């Protein structure tokens, strides 16, 4: 009981480390969005859906970390 | 219940590591906003809302980290 | 049995660290896609499938992490 | 009592690691300000408030880490 | 032998960490492929096999991590 | 209380890790200062105070780490 | 006996972390090859052997990590 | 006393991790110096003292790590 | 003498982490050699020895790591 | 005795982690050396002493890590 619960909680905190990837990744995408629109304003409608897609896929990796975090805390 | 409490506190500490991602990310987004507007002043009103969106989505990964940290501390 | 179960749950958490690589990586690919299309719009149809391939291969590395995490969890 | 107290101190230390993001991120913002102003001095008044907003938001992530640190310490 | 099995599981979790390098690496390669084809479309057939090669070699390093991870798990 | 004092010392060691962000950040700022003055010498008096400011803010994050580190040591 | 055996398995896992350098480094080399060949296709024959030398030396660092890993395992 | 002494020696080792920041940082500064002088030789006397200032401030962050390491060691 | 042996083995593992530095570093040096020669073919004979020197000095940091690893394993 | 020796050896392995900084740093310097000479071959004699200095200072940080490593192992 003690040792198992404690491990679940240490694990849950550790599980949030991977989120740093999405934090950096989402930003890399929006940076490219911003620089690409600055260089070529007319391409805006083409690249904005590309940035939304990029962000969502990168964010999905953080979600998977958070899922493990929640499984440990609750499941 | 000593070992479990101890684990909650170490876990809360560990849970904040992931915030370094939003720290760097938010900065990356604003860096691009600054560089983009330097190269092309007239694009400001178009890219500023993109930088705000980018900020918010990168920040969210930090929010999740802190949420787990506070669930371990208090929840 | 407690100690082993404890080790399984610690390990499962540690197994997610590697996902930061796919997070950053997937983004590096889409960043290139966006910059490449901004500089040269006519190249879009050629590079978009290259970005899909690149994203998928990068993500897979993180899915192998998740796989190990689930093996330990369950 | 003593094991819990020990954990608080270890946790307080671990809690400062994330401050490295703010340290790097603040620098990233000022780097762009400097490079932006060098390439186009006349844009200074426009980008300075952007740089202020940027580093303030980046620094805040570090203060959140420090918030947990001081919660664990006191 | 609770201690030994425990060590195998934690060690299996740790072994996946190195996969992040493959995640970032693979992305670095496809990013360059995309940027290179954008700047010079006619170079596509020459650089695409180079990109496959770079992906494979970078991926190999992920394979070795997963290999040690599976050896500890089974 | 061997356990508690132990925790203070390990925790003091961990608290210095975040200093690496200040180490890299400060460098990022001076790098940009140097690159900016190289490209545009006449901008020196305008960007130099910006660089001092960026250094100070990035350094502050290191200060907070050392602060938690000293609080645990004493 | 069992504590030492446990340590070997944990150590074997930790030992694969450094493979992330080779994973990223191999990619860095191929990225430069691709970008170099895109900007100047006629330099291909000159830079390819350089890229081979570069990634071989970078990959070797990862094999040294793996050498320790397998020493600890067997 | 053993446990505390053990914690001092573990902590001292951990206290050196932060030095990686000054290692990378000092290099970032000199890289800028070299690139700035290559692009604009006549700027050398102006930027060289800026590089000295930047290197010294970056290094100091790593010396504060070493300071903590020595406090724990002795 | 179980705890000490155990510590030698974990320490040896930890000692290899630092090799990721030479891995990335060596690559950085060769990347620059490749990009430099692409931009200016005629500089090859001048920069190749610089790349070799650069390789050797970055590699040395890995050598020291592995040296400590082997001292813990065997010495 | 046991616990102290074991800690010294775990510490020594941990002490080599910072070396990754010099591994990457030395390389960053030689990269700039190579790209700067490629762009402007005539500046070679001015920047090469700058790269030697940069390398030595960056390498000094790795030395400090290795010093701690050796103090733990032997001192
Ligand atoms: C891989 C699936 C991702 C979905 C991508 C969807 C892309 C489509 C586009 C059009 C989006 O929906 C977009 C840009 O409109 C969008 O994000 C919407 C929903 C959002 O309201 C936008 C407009 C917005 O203004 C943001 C910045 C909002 O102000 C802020 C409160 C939300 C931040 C956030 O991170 O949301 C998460 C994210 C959408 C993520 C996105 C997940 O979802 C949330 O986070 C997940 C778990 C995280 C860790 O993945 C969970 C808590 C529930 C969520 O709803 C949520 C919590
Ligand atoms: C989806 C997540 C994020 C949502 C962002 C939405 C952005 C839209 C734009 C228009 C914002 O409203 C914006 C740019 O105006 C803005 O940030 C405002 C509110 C802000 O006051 C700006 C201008 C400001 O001056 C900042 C720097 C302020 O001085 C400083 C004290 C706050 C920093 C900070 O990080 O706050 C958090 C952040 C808004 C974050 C941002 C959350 O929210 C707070 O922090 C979160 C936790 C963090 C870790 O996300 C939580 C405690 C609730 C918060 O109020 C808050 C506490
Ligand atoms: C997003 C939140 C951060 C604030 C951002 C504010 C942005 C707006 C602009 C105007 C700034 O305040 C800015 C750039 O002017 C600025 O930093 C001012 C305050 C500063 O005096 C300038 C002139 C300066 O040169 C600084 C770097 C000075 O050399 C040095 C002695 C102070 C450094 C410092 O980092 O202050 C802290 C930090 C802003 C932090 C970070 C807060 O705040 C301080 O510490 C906190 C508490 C600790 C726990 O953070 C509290 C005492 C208030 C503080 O003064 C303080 C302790
Ligand atoms: C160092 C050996 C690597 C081999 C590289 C070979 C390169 C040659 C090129 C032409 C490939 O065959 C290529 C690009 O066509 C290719 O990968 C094909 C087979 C692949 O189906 C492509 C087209 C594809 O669409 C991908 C995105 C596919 O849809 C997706 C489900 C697979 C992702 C993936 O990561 O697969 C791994 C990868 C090929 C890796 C790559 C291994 O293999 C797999 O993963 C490895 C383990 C990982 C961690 O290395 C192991 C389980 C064996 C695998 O099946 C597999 C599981
Ligand atoms: C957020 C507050 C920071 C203040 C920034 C102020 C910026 C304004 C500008 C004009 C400075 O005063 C500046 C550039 O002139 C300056 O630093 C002067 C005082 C300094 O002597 C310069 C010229 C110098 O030559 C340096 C390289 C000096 O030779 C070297 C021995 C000092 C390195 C150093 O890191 O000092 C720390 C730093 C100023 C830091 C900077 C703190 O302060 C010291 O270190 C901090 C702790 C660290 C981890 O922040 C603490 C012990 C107090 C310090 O004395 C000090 C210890
Ligand atoms: C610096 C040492 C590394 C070698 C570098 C060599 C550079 C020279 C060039 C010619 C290469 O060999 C190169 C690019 O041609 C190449 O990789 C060849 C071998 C490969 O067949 C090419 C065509 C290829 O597409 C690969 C990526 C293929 O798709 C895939 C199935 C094999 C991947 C692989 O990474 O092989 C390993 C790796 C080179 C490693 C890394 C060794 O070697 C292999 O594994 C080792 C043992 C394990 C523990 O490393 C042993 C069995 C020999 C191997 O084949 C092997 C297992
Ligand atoms: C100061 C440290 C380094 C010294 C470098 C000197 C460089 C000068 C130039 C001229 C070299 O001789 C150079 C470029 O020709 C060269 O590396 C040769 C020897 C090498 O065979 C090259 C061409 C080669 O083909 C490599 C990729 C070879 O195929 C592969 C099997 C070896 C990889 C490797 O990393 O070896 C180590 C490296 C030379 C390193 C490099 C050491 O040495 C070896 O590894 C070290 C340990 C590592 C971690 O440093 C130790 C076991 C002794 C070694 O022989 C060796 C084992
Ligand atoms: C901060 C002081 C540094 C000194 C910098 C000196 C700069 C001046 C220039 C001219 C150099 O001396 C230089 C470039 O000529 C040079 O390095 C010489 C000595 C070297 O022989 C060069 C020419 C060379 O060919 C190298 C690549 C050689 O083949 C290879 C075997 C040495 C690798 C190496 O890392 O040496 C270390 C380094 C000089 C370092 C350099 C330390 O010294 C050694 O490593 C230190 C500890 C490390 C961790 O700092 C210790 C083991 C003893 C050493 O001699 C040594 C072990």
């Amino acid at each position: 009981m003690q040792l198992v619960l404690a491990a679940k909680y240490i694990g849950a905190g550790i599980s949030t480390i991977g989120l740093l990837g999405a934090g950096i990744g989402i930003a890399i995408v929006f940076a490219a969005l911003i620089n690409g629109v600055s260089r070529n304003p007319s391409i805006k409608d083409t690249v904005f859906p590309m940035a939304i897609l990029g962000f969502a896929l990168s964010e999905a990796t953080g979600l998977f970390c958070l899922m493990v975090s929640f499984l440990l805390l609750f499941g």
